[PDB]
């Protein structure tokens, strides 16, 4: 009676499409201004609902009540341009790399916004660092 | 010193969200207006950026090149609503259910679309009734 199916790797074949479409500036609605101390600005065009399956702190600055029209820029202060491009990779593919050095500055901007995943993953990487 | 990480089944986590952002009709760009013969006709909000992901005919419908401003409202034909839900909810869950009598319409609209993965899967399935 009830036929019911589930396609296992679904998600992350979407996801591979919706980074492609990021790449290519297709359907994205918010462009990210960094701007950080001595480093030159930097742009990031992005799907807000994308980001906002990835942090709850999108999540909330995009929720407003209102569909706003066209492209929406957002200023971001206090995160280095390199470390915004890491964390909305992970947001559109599950997966981050860097070099030892800047590990600590990721895990601020994954607090920052609330990336728990890659929050807790930079945690243990740098307790293993000791001794 | 090239530190890299991966979270499984962060797409999994993202599509819940992104599903639950759905649900409760908040970043949402395209309205599907479905009208089909005698049924009565019925809405479908959902953004275009994870239709697109799922359906390359999504993805040709919404890709021309434009931020288009605010909402934008699709006018569908030729497929019951009943059935676009269920196309839509894979979209979001990478799931569907369905019963024996509308597979056969499920199918169609997942052709329609190129929703491959359903394709196939309704046709395994009708093979297997026969006999
Ligand atoms: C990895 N995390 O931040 C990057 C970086 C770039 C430039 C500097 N130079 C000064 C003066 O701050 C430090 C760190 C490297
Ligand atoms: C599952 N697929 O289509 C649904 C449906 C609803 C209403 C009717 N009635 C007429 C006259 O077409 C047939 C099929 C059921």
């Amino acid at each position: 009676r009830t036929f019911s199916y589930t396609l296992e790797d679904h998600t992350k074949q979407a996801f591979g499409i919706m980074n492609e479409l990021r790449l290519s500036q297709q359907l994205c609605d918010v462009t990210l201004q960094v701007k950080y101390q001595d480093a030159p600005a930097a742009q990031f065009m992005a799907h807000k609902v994308v980001l906002a399956s990835s942090s709850p702190v999108f999540k909330a600055m995009f929720t407003n009540g209102l569909r706003e029209q066209g492209m929406e820029v957002v200023s971001i202060e206090g995160i280095h341009p390199k470390v915004m491009e890491r964390l909305i990779e992970f947001a559109y593919t599950a997966s981050i790399s860097m070099g030892e050095k800047c590990v600590l500055h990721v895990m601020n901007g994954a607090v920052m916004y609330q990336i728990d995943s890659v929050v807790r993953a930079c945690a243990d990487f740098l307790v293993q660092q000791l001794d």
